[PDB]
């Protein structure tokens, strides 16, 4: 990230600090936990509104020293009061802006944010869970404030969890305990927590909505998916992911041996070696050398991420991933719950800065056998039918003679989001109650307000809605200002929020007593539909046809041959 994009960011951190300051008030509060009591502190808002702010709640013991990869354990109880109004330090991570890591080992805990300590009613619970590849991202109120949100009545918690090989290294011997997805157990016991607390802060423990973007989608799919959230939420909203995206799951269990390696490990390949060897060295020293783990011959067949949620390879208590996530699928408690997924209008446009170094990639899409879903392809991307499949992907986003940067965007929307939702889709109608489920578009370009992920994505003056783009409208962050009410911008502030709390009540997201809703006829997708149905989230709201469908076909038709796969 650029020079100039560093100072910029410098000064609206330091902007931040000062900003955070005087939006404080003096009227601190304290609430009744199962661990203790906690002091919270109501804020203000640009917009002149105000809410109640615990931050620095644990929910799980520091998972530092002995407890370093290792499944969470409850935190200890505490009689007096626990400072809940300061921000406690996110997951040891890269800063995308600096380059430098930053973090702690010290990072499991959760926030609370409402506009009414004691409501007349038990209010909607909101939980987000942050993306950020399961690499990076934090609960920071610079990026995701509750400003937006504590407009409607609601109680919204955002959750920390481990990120990086922390958070989901993954060893094969059942000796070490180690068998992976810490981070995604961290979601869990976050949960726990959730459920048997959110009344002490006014929320409706029978009424608690699970959502999350990106990694945090494919997060809040993990904990619909899992034996061990049963009952534990009632709606799941997955924005721009799930857990049957390519990227959201590895097979990372030699790849410790790696990072040990990378970190100045002298010996030879076994678990316990490497696991002694990982747990003394510093945090820092890990995750910066995280980026270096993957071989070139991963990289090439997309595998994105080194470490990440993984099918632990035995059994434990607090075992969370014990199938491929296809296979959990079939015996989802989550797919009886109303659920809302959805994508932008231009996802892959995010990868315009991987573009920008990486010129050569766009030469891929000559064959397009790389983005052959793995399991399909060969090895070497070589056989036959491989060059087969990937002719089948080139016909669906090649438009001219020669690939364009745009063809393969467009591909990368369907590779990393659209596709894999149609799997999850067709494969949770096989296993169902038929509760319903609902698709939205977001399809509105703003550039007088955006979120730092522009930043990363070199999005400056790139028209087109990428991902991470609807953040904006849900989140304060400190790149923010006050918008206008009458501008279109906070009108979709409102519609946004208003629709995600309107589907957190009722599990049906339609109102119309939401702005530009009053001709829309929101259906749930049936099993029977050949073409899905979403709502379009643009300057107007208008119920269409998935435009994506024809796309999406040709990428199942992959499949023919070996429908069992799919």
């Amino acid at each position: 990230v650029s020079l100039m994009e560093k100072l910029k960011w410098k000064i609206k951190c330091i902007e931040n600090k000062f900003l955070n300051y005087r939006l404080t008030t003096n009227e601190t509060v304290v609430a009744e936990t199962e661990y203790g009591k906690v002091k919270g502190v109501k804020r203000l808002t640009v917009y002149d509104d105000s809410y109640y702010s615990f931050e620095g709640i644990p929910y799980a013991q520091p998972p530092v020293g002995e407890l370093r990869f290792k499944a969470p354990q409850r935190p200890t109880p505490w009689d007096g009061v626990r400072d809940c109004c300061n921000h406690k330090d996110k997951s040891v991570q890269v800063d995308f802006i600096t380059g430098k890591v930053c973090g702690s080992e010290d990072c499991l805990y959760l926030s609370v944010y409402t506009n009414n300590l004691n409501p007349e009613t038990k209010r909607p619970v909101l939980v987000y869970i942050h993306g950020g590849g399961f690499i990076i991202g934090e609960n920071h109120r610079d990026m995701y404030g509750p400003d937006y949100f504590i407009k409607k009545d609601v109680v919204l918690i955002n959750i920390q969890y481990r990120l990086g090989a922390l958070g989901f290294l993954s060893l094969n011997s059942e000796d070490l305990n180690v068998p992976g997805n810490a981070g995604l157990k961290d979601q869990v016991m976050a949960l726990r927590w959730i459920k048997n607390n959110c009344a002490n802060f006014g929320g409706n423990p029978d009424n608690i909505t699970v959502f999350g973007e990106s990694a945090g989608a494919a997060s809040t799919h993990y904990m619909m998916l899992t034996e061990q959230t049963r009952g534990l939420f009632h709606r799941g909203i997955l924005m721009s992911g799930n857990a049957i995206c390519p990227w959201a799951n590895t097979q990372c269990q030699h790849r410790a041996f790696t990072l040990a390696k990378l970190a100045g490990y002298k010996g030879e390949d076994n678990d316990k070696d490497v696991l002694e060897f990982l747990m003394k060295a510093k945090p820092q020293d890990l995750i910066k050398l995280e980026e270096k783990v993957l071989t070139l011959e991963e990289r090439t067949n997309k595998v994105m991420f080194p470490f990440g949620p993984t099918v632990e390879p035995y059994q434990t208590a607090d075992c969370v991933l014990p199938k491929h996530p296809r296979e959990m699928v079939k015996t989802a408690w989550g797919n009886s719950i109303p659920t809302m997924m959805g994508n932008t209008s231009y996802e892959g446009l995010f990868f315009t800065s991987i573009l920008k170094q990486m010129p050569l990639l766009v030469k891929e899409l000559e064959t397009c056998v790389n983005f052959v879903p793995s399991e399909l392809a060969d090895a070497e991307r070589t056989a036959p039918e491989t060059l087969e499949m990937g002719a089948k992907i080139k016909k669906a986003h090649v438009t001219g003679e020669t690939p364009t940067a745009d063809n393969f965007m467009d591909l990368c929307s369907h590779f990393y989001f659209w596709f894999p939702m149609h799997r999850l889709l067709q494969l949770r109608f096989n296993h169902t109650s038929g509760t319903p489920v609902y698709l939205y578009r977001f399809d509105f370009d703003s550039e007088d307000l955006i979120n730092p992920y522009r930043i990363m994505r070199s999005g400056r003056g790139v028209k087109g809605v990428s991902h991470t783009d609807e953040l904006t409208y849900f989140f304060w962050n400190q790149l923010a200002k006050r918008m206008p009410k009458e501008s279109r911008e906070y009108k979709t502030i409102e519609r946004m929020t208003g629709i995600w709390t309107q589907f957190a009540t009722t599990g049906n997201p339609y109102s119309n007593e939401i702005e530009g809703m009053e001709n829309v006829s929101w259906d749930p997708i049936e099993k029977s539909d050949e073409v899905y149905k979403c709502l379009n989230i643009s300057d107007e709201l208008k119920m269409i046809d998935v435009p994506e469908m024809g796309k999406i076909k040709q990428w199942e038709s992959m499949f023919e041959k070996h429908r069992d796969l799919f």
